């Protein structure tokens, strides 16, 4: 008396190409490589005539790089409980805090979004005036262009009137997310306003996908670049920053977010390489394919369909790009294709001749997809 | 397609609709319809607005700067924030306000 | 590359005068000088007629000298959690109060400000007692002058139908904080009228600096004072109390508030000496320098400039009197030129001819301004 | 140099006859007598042809008298802290609970009050299905006279028709408690109710006292007695009501029962004997003393002033039954001049006829009043 059930949709098994704990050890092996990266040549180091030499790519260094590495190892960490993640976490920042503040822009902003997570489970009295010493910045003393937009301002260059895809990921997320931790809505309507007027002037509407910088010196967007890595930011922002909000469905807002949102994801869908890559200039197909990109449109796609911002069949392409970063994982657990860190280009040659190379945020991309690709295995 | 003409002619009577009905459903469409009308027709280049725009070859036909068309924007958006009546540090109204002053800062020049 | 940032305010690194480890080994002496005041001679010590001895000066007394002792550690502790100062603070009240309780007066209350929020973190049980029998007596028993105003009603003097600065400090600020603390908003009301009265009675509209005192007995001002110490009070505890309310910005009680303390600060500023610090009679440059009320003054100034209840460019106000406070830092921890407890004076050189000598208040000030000047840090 | 203050009321220290300390070991010593009665001759076993020996003397048993009992050295426990007095409460109720449930009347339902206090500082999810049951009992399944007067049912007889001064303490109370805890207002409506019909039936205006009791059975007060025990819970309910209902001062209710309130103490008051204690029939000097009551009276009028439910000026009645009290505790801790178990009266020579001897409500009472005169020396 056997049941049939092989041929249904309804009744069978997943297909799961690679099996629960396979994917839990490999986020394992991309952790360790993470923590364990090195920049021998010191050729990657970020000099300043401050005398400043600051480690983008090692892990002992303040920069977005590892806001984003933290933020991949949270994401693991909240849904597992893992305290091999909290452990790391919690020691980058006291490391850190011990050595003393680095000093404030659009990118040494980005751990605080971590940071405001654990300050939420823990209340930790010593975090609140971190908290609220940035945020205070952000919103008060932080260079701002005209319309009040947010200026991508660095460790390295002013940056004078110019906006990026990537001030969403390493300053206005963390905004809105202290804003509501902290339960001051002024940061989180800050926070939605940067949003729009990002969206103002880096949405492409003629393609869904974005263009990586703006500057208001000259109105122009520079090479008009449709860069991968940042457009990736929007596909991992927008569905936080939703769920951050947690705002009505016919809310115009949620809307209008959802809606930048599906422009993008179905741009990104006719742009998927065969490989379920990228390609690090978007409409080049003859640009090298960009891993660390890959794996923030995995996440945000795969995320934007659980959520329900985007429908169903956007799966496959989310499948597709998470079988690639496996491939991509090499035995060590470094993100293969990942590109080095990348300034706003003039021309389009400028992204196309990137430097690949091993970075917290190429592995900590590759956790976020992967992580939220797990819950399919709940 | 999608015109300027839109917001003064179809989307202000339904937003005044939606408040004088207690119909926030309609003030929302309205709203979600000024969003993507400044997604659309707006000109970050200059912070004028073309005339047209289509989903038709994703294009704004001629890129016209219509004067009597971005008038219909100078009307409709003092008198949409006017019924919206919303909090000085909203995010819709300063982006709404935010629109305003780039097109008035055009025109004034 | 190099990137230049050194020539760029915004991209350089802050001139410290002082390391953040340094300035809090400075605190950390500060609190051993601190806990270590002893009167030899036995000169300070507050005599009764019905016996009671009282050392205003040593830790083991309980004076309004040991309540301000307590705010400024409980600051430092608030903002690091350093557990050496949280056992300080808590073995103060765990040694008052198994010797019994202390008299009720205007000064005697001024311990429980930091009690309450000890209570607010512990919700110790036993606290509670504490806190609603001495709220309750300032809401109900203790003594009140013409139009309710609170009697400064000391130990020594019942100071019958008099005002002074002094009495926003030790009882007003501690009454509001515990109308918070246990949702009680009569208390929170109260206070606020008191402040409103004594802005009435105090307040020198000419100069926009507070004469020490008022009595209603012959409706006066005394000597007409313009007390350093006394002044600083004031610029403590506005801004104190304005963060207590939280109260929207164009709340007319919150503007009237911020009003009294621009005029305050906008005085000071004029009236500042050479070295940072000001004069204990605040508009006589014949008068000597007083450290204490220097040091209230920069903690209020910054803390005004932080939260934006005035303009920024008053922080070099506060800069220079921090490194004023921290030259008059001794080796040993002690802050010199500090003045001795000062009642009403009939005249000028009443205040002139006050002692010096080191005090809980004077030590407890510099660790206030100090903990606030460390956010500089974060 | 002294400052003269002992002819100051404002300004000299507290008079005490008697030290904190010393009140607190009386406390320790009556609570030590308290939890060690008993009667090794049988004396007050009480009999039931149910074949049930229960021992309302002992520690160990169930009566209304133990509920008094724990609900002082709660108030201690809650003022203090002393964890030696938590332990005695939780295990009296471990204890009960481990040997089995008594039978619900109006008087087992006592001990629950102080469960209720246990359960809401530790949650302790075993003790809730205890305090649903009882709850939902004395709402729904409890006896109940014409008018749906809560009757009086003891364990030993229905008392059919009847209505106690004692049933405000013993179940109306506990309700109340309960409905607040458990949020169900239900609860605390029915308890209002009942307090108003038992005014209605019991309050004698004449006087501003209470008679014993009434019933619908004939509708009469029996002998018409103002029995001070019986008095003595409405001393204590009604300031304990008032503080748990937390109503604003304009209330009806609120000044409904603050004027029966102060009905009754301003009668107390003027019959209070010259030793500080009260007459066991409040109205008849040959009447001899009883000091339970008088502890019932002192807590009340102490918690009424504190409250300033009535005038300060009762404290000087509070005072000198306070003295009275003490002067009553025997070396080994018992209250001296304590009677038993007084039951409905026919006539009034009944009442000056009762038995006097040591009760776990004595004592209690007893640590009642001191624990409240306690909060005299913060």
């Amino acid at each position: 008396m056997v049941y049939p059930v092989k041929h249904s949709p309804l009744l069978r098994q997943p297909e799961h190409f690679i099996a629960r704990d396979e994917l839990k050890a490999l986020i394992q092996k991309v952790t360790h490589n993470l923590v364990n990266i090195k920049d021998e040549t010191g050729e990657f180091l970020l000099r300043l005539d401050d005398g400043r030499v600051i480690d983008t790519k090692g892990w002992a260094g303040w920069e977005w790089t590892h806001g984003v590495g933290l933020y991949g190892m949270y994401h693991y960490y909240q849904q597992t409980g893992d305290q091999t993640m909290r452990k790391i976490i919690d020691d980058w920042f006291a490391d850190r805090f011990a050595e003393g503040a680095t000093t404030k822009n659009v990118n040494t902003m980005a751990p605080f979004l971590t940071l405001a997570y654990r300050y939420e489970e823990t209340r930790n009295p010593a975090y609140l005036p971190w908290l609220e010493t940035w945020a205070e910045w952000a919103m008060n003393e932080m260079p701002r262009t005209d319309h009040g937009g947010m200026q991508h301002i660095t460790l390295a260059e002013e940056n004078h009137q110019q906006m990026w895809d990537d001030t969403l990921m390493m300053t206005v997320l963390p905004l809105a997310k202290i804003g509501k931790l902290l339960n001051r809505p002024e940061y989180v309507e800050e926070a939605t306003y940067q949003f729009l007027l990002h969206v103002q002037n880096l949405m492409d509407k003629e393609t869904g996908l974005w263009f990586h910088g703006w500057s208001y010196d000259g109105h122009h967007n520079f090479a008009n670049a449709r860069w991968a890595r940042g457009n990736s930011w929007l596909t991992i922002v927008i569905p936080d920053f939703l769920e951050l909000l947690d705002l009505p469905e016919n809310n115009a807002v949620r809307r209008y977010l959802v809606q930048v949102l599906n422009a993008q994801i179905a741009a990104l869908a006719k742009c998927q390489d065969e490989s379920g890559l990228w390609h690090t200039l978007l409409d080049d197909p003859h640009s090298y394919l960009e891993a660390s990109a890959t794996a923030g449109f995995a996440y945000g796609i795969l995320k934007a369909v659980r959520k329900r911002y985007v429908e169903r069949h956007y799966a496959q392409v989310a499948e597709k790009a998470i079988r690639g970063i496996v491939k991509h994982i090499s035995p060590e657990g470094e993100l293969l294709q990942t590109s080095f860190g990348t300034g706003m280009g003039h021309d389009l040659d400028f992204y196309r001749h990137i430097p690949l190379t091993s970075m917290p945020y190429g592995q900590a991309m590759a956790m976020l997809c992967l992580t939220e690709y797990l819950r399919n295995y709940f």
